[PDB]
C-alpha cells in the first residue's frame, strides 16, 4: 500500500457511484438556482495535497510551523477575493476560511453580537435563508434562533417585494443589533440603500448575505451590496462557480475606526472552526481568478438574459411569475392559477430529469403545500445554454406541468399522485418518453469538470 | 470557456503553489501528530463532480430532488463508518455531514444541551481541545465557552495522567450535563470505564472525542471508547488518513424506553447548524473508511504504535525526559525543561531544518507563556513507510536540532533574540543549512501517498 493507487482500482464501488452521478448531471436539466458546475481547474486544487496541511491561525501568525506555501495561498485567495469584488484593501478585508456559507453567517453573529442579541432577516417562506433566523410557531430551527433572538421581516404579498416600510416600522420596535439583507428565493434586487437607512436609524449592523447573487455582483451586472453593507457573507459555490466554501468581507480603516477585522477573524478561529480546509481555499482562489475575467462577465450577462428568456417564455405560455418577472438569475413561478402546485410539479419534473424546487408563494402558509416553483439559469448557462435553449427548457417544463395536471384529475392525495406516476403504465410511459427527450437534449451540451467523475 | 481546462494551463500561479507544497511535504519530516497523508483514491473523490450537488437533509428525506446517487454515497459512508469501528447497526448510528472536527462537537452540544448548560473537558494546556471549552482568565475563547458553560478538568501534575479523582470530586460540585473524554496532547489511554462512572453518578452525558486516535481505535490496536461512551465524535483526517471532515456516532435503540440521540443529533447538524453537505468530502471519507477496515490498516496502526514506542525509547536513551514516562499511542510528549530547553526554541530550530513538530505545555512548566515541551507524532511518516530505525534516525536529527537549540540558548537572551540568532549568525546558519540538506535528502527517498505532482 502506497496510497498512490487510483480510485477505480482501489475502490470500484465508490468509482461506480462517482460515474453514475457524473452521468446524472450530464443528462439532466439542472434548474436549481443554487446549483452550478465547478471547473476542472478548481477541482484539481480541491482534491490535492493541500488537504494534508494543518494551518490553524492566519498567514504569518500560525500555531504550527511549515506554512510558508499555505500562507501564500491564503494571502493570494484574499487578494483575488478583493479583486473579484473590486474592493480597495485599505477599506475592506476578507476572511477565506469559513467552511461554507452557513458557518460564515454564524461566525459573523458570534463576532459582533452577544448571545441572545437581536437579528432580523427575511422570513424563510418569504425567500430568506435558515441562517438568517428561523423558528416555527412550534420550535427553534436554526441555531441562529437558538443562540440569538431573531424576528423575521416579510414580503408585501401584493407586489412580491420586500416590504421595506414594514421592516422600518417593526425594526424600531424590536431594535435589532444586526439586520440581514440577502435571499435564497427572490427574483428582484434588494434595496441595500433602504436597508442601510433602517440600520443607521436603529443603530444596527447591516449584513449583506449575497450567496445566491455573488457572481452577478463580481461581474458588475447588478448593483453591489458593498456600497452599503458593513459585512458581506457569501458562498464560493453557486454563481461564483467554485468549490463549497464561504467568505466574510468586512470594512476596515476609518468610519474613529472600524472594529470588525479582529472580531471576525477571532470568531472564525479560534472560536468556531479548527484547521482551515486549504484545499478548498485553493479551489476558491482558482474560481475567484476566473471571476475577474471578461469570460465571467459574459457568463453573468448570459445568466441574466437566460433568466429573462425563461421568464418571458413562461409568460407567453400563460404562467404567473411572483413579482411579475426577474432582475436576476432565477424566476419564481406561481402554479396556483394553472391548477397545480409546486410539490406535484417538482416530482413530475424530477422523473423527467429536470431538477427544480417547490417554493412557497406570498400569502400562503408554511404548512399549506407550496404553490410555486423556483427555476434558475446559472447551471445550464455554465453548460453554454443560450436564450433559445432556455425557451426549449420551458417547452419541456410545460409538458411536465400538463402531465402533472392530468395525474391530479385522476388522484386524490399527494401520496396518491406520487405512486401513480410510478405504477400507472400510461403515465409512466409518457414520462419515459419525455425523460429520454430531455436527456438527449441535455447530453449534447458541454459540462465543466472532469469527463468521467 | 468549457471549465475542462487543466489547472496547470489555466492558473499557472496556483499550480506552482500546489507543486511547492507537494515538494515541501515530500522533503520534510512531518512530526505533527495531527498530520497525515491522504490517499490518491480519496483525493480523486474529493476533487469530483460531487462538489456540484446540493443535498440538504438526509438520505430519503431531502428537500431537493435528483439526490438518488448522493443518497447511496451517504448511506455507504454511514455503513462503512459503522463497520470501521465494529458497531452493530441496531445499537449505533452515525452522521457523516459534519464539515470538520470542531463542527461535529458544536453540533453535539447544540443537539443535547440548552444554551449555557454545563460542560467539562480536559483543560487546553493539560492536553485538551479548544472545542472542549476554553476560556482564559481575560475572555471566552472557544464558542463552546460562549454558548455553553465550561469548567476544565486537569492532569495530576505528578503522574502526567488525567486526575480521575479530582474530576469526580469537582464534577459533583459543578454538575455538568456533558463531560468530554478526549485529547490533543496526551500520550496515554483514557479510562473510559472511569469517565462513564463519573458521568453515571452526576447524571451527565459522556462524549468521547477520539479525533486524535480514531485510526488506532478502528485498527483495534488500542481499546475502544464505544464500550463506555454514548456519543463519539471524530475527524476523518489525522489517524483515519481521510479527507478533512468529521463524524458523529451516537447510540440508538433500547436504553434500559429508547435512546433519543439520533433525531436531536441529526436535526442539530441540519437544519440548525449546517447548510448543504459537502458530498465530495463524504465520498472521500467513505474511501478512507474502506481503507481502515482492511488488514493493511491494522498493520499501519501497529507500526504507528511501534514507531512512537521507538521514538520514545530512543529519546529516553539520549537523556530526554518525557511527560507521563512513555506512550501507549501515536505520539510522545517531550519535556525539554529537564534538558534545559523548551518548546518554542526547539520548534523554530527543527522547522528551519524541515522538521515540523509542536510546542506543548507540560505539567512541570514554571513559566506559563513559553511552553517547556514538544509533541512528536508517528502517523504521518509511518504512512511514508517509516519503520523503527527510520524513527531512530529522525530522533538523531532532532537531537542535533535540540543541541543547536541548547548551544544557541547559552549564547542568547530572550525568545526573539533566539529566533534572530538562527537566521542571522553564519556559523549557526550553515550548521542548520547542513542539517537541513541531510534531513531533506533522507526524507525525499521515502514514498508519499497522493498524486505525484500536486
Ligand atoms: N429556499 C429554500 N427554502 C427552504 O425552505 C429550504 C430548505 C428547507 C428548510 C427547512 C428545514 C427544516 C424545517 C423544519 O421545520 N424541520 C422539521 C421539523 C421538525 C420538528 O418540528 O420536530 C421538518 O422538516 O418537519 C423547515 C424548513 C432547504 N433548502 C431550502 N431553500
Ligand atoms: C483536531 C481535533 C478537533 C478538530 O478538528 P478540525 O477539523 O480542526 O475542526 C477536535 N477534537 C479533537 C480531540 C482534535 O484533535
Ligand atoms: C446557500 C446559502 C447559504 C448557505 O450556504 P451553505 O454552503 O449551504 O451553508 C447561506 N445564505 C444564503 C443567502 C444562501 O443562498
Ligand atoms: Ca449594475
Amino acid at each position: 500500500w502506497t496510497g498512490q493507487e487510483s480510485l477505480s482500482d482501489s475502490d470500484p464501488e465508490m468509482w461506480e457511484l462517482l460515474q453514475r452521478e457524473k452521468d446524472r448531471q450530464c443528462r439532466g436539466l439542472e434548474l436549481i438556482a443554487s446549483e452550478n458546475f465547478c471547473s476542472r481547474a478548481a477541482l484539481e486544487a480541491l482534491g490535492s495535497c493541500l488537504n494534508n496541511k494543518y494551518s490553524e491561525g492566519y498567514p504569518g501568525k500560525r500555531y504550527y510551523g511549515g506554512a510558508e506555501v499555505v500562507d501564500e495561498i491564503e494571502l493570494l485567495c484574499q487578494r483575488r477575493a478583493l479583486e473579484a469584488f473590486d474592493l480597495d484593501p485599505a477599506q475592506w478585508g476578507v476572511n477565506v476560511q469559513p467552511y461554507s456559507g452557513s458557518p460564515a453567517n454564524l461566525a459573523v453573529y458570534t463576532a459582533l453580537l452577544q448571545p441572545h442579541d437581536r437579528i432580523m432577516g427575511l422570513d424563510l417562506p418569504d425567500g430568506g435563508h435558515l441562517t438568517h433566523g428561523y423558528m416555527s410557531d412550534v420550535k427553534r430551527i436554526s441555531a441562529t434562533s437558538i443562540f440569538f433572538e431573531s424576528m423575521p421581516y416579510k414580503l408585501n404579498p401584493k407586489t412580491g417585494l420586500i416590504d421595506y416600510n414594514q421592516l422600518a416600522l417593526t425594526a424600531r420596535l424590536f431594535r435589532p443589533r444586526l439586520i440581514i439583507a440577502g435571499t435564497s428565493a427572490y427574483a428582484r434586487l434588494i434595496d441595500y440603500a433602504r436597508m442601510r437607512e433602517v440600520c443607521d436609524e436603529v443603530k444596527a449592523h447591516l449584513l449583506a448575505d449575497m450567496a445566491h447573487i455573488s457572481g452577478l455582483v463580481a461581474a458588475k451586472v447588478i448593483p453591489s451590496p458593498f456600497k452599503h453593507a458593513d459585512i458581506v457573507t457569501t458562498t464560493t459555490h453557486k454563481t461564483l462557480r467554485g468549490a463549497r466554501s464561504g467568505l466574510i468581507f468586512y470594512r476596515k480603516g476609518v468610519k474613529i475606526p472600524y472594529t470588525f477585522e479582529d472580531r471576525i477573524n477571532f470568531a472564525v478561529f479560534p472560536s468556531l472552526q479548527g484547521g482551515p480546509h486549504n484545499h478548498a481555499i485553493a479551489a476558491v482562489a482558482v474560481a475567484l481568478k476566473q471571476a475577474c475575467t471578461p469570460m465571467f462577465r459574459e457568463y453573468s450577462l448570459q445568466v441574466l438574459k437566460n433568466a429573462r428568456a425563461m421568464a418571458d417564455a413562461l409568460l407567453e405560455r400563460g404562467y404567473s411569475l411572483v413579482s411579475g418577472g426577474t432582475d436576476n438569475h432565477l424566476v419564481l413561478v406561481d402554479l396556483r392559477p394553472k391548477g397545480l402546485d409546486g410539490a406535484r410539479a417538482e416530482r413530475v419534473l424530477e422523473l423527467v430529469s429536470i431538477t427544480a424546487n417547490k417554493n412557497t408563494c406570498p400569502g400562503d402558509r408554511s404548512a399549506i403545500t407550496p404553490g410555486g416553483l423556483r427555476l434558475g439559469a446559472p447551471a445550464l448557462t455554465s453548460r453554454q445554454f443560450r436564450e433559445d435553449d432556455f425557451r426549449r427548457v420551458v417547452d419541456f417544463i410545460d409538458e411536465g406541468v400538463n402531465i402533472g395536471l392530468e395525474v391530479k384529475s385522476k388522484t386524490a392525495k399527494l401520496q396518491d399522485f406520487k405512486s401513480f406516476l410510478l405504477k400507472d403504465s400510461e403515465t409512466s410511459q409518457r414520462l419515459a418518453n419525455l425523460r429520454q427527450r430531455v436527456e438527449q437534449f441535455a447530453r449534447a451540451f458541454p459540462m465543466p469538470g472532469f469527463d468521467e467523475h
